[PDB]
């Protein structure tokens, strides 16, 4: 858990402009979160990046997860293994408000990192889930009371967070 570069916002929440798939590589955290879809169909964005980085490994594993158990509930998630990313990754579905899901269950989502004492997360149902993340950062550091690395691939989406947080 050799995070650096990270600007820390509260006593938990940390955050860089940095790709997960590389932050996860450099620092081997114990849990990696993936952005996932109820079906752990890791088809394109943050799944599909990290995905991509344990070459289709991620992608049949959860598929015989999903066989076994059946799919998640929106706001709720499940641990696999982490490949070469991670000891492990938490599949957490935040809300996807693009195709109408309730926002209120991004509180839910970000409950299920309370269950790991360190995290390398992205920020929930952000980009094409539709959420506003200004306030997905916002429920992360009223939520999340374990220590979390948010990693935010995109500088002009940092500097908005950053200054929105610190206003
Ligand atoms: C090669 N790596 C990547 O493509 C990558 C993208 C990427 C990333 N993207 C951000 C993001 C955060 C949450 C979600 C999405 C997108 S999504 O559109 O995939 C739908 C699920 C929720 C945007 C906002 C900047 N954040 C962090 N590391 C990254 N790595």
């Amino acid at each position: 858990n050799s995070f650096s570069g990270y600007l820390k916002l509260t006593d938990n929440v940390y955050i860089k402009n940095a790709d997960i798939v590389e932050e996860a590589k450099k620092v081997k955290p114990t849990v990696v979160v993936n952005a996932a879809n109820v079906y752990l169909k890791h088809g394109g964005g943050v799944a599909g990046a990290l995905n991509k980085a344990t070459n289709n490994a991620m992608q049949v594993e959860s598929d015989d997860y999903i066989a076994t158990n059946g799919p998640l509930k929106v706001g709720g998630s499940c641990v696999l293994s982490g490949h070469n990313l991670a000891k492990h990754c938490l599949h957490v579905v935040g809300p996807n408000v693009n195709k109408g899901e309730d926002i209120q269950l991004l509180k839910s989502a970000y409950e299920n990192f309370n269950q790991h004492e360190v995290l390398l997360a992205p920020l929930l149902s952000a980009g094409i889930f539709g959420a506003d993340p200004i306030h997905s950062l916002r429920v992360c550091v009223d939520t999340v009371r374990t220590n979390v690395y948010l990693a935010v691939f995109d500088k002009n989406l940092y500097d908005k967070l950053v200054s929105s947080f610190l206003e």
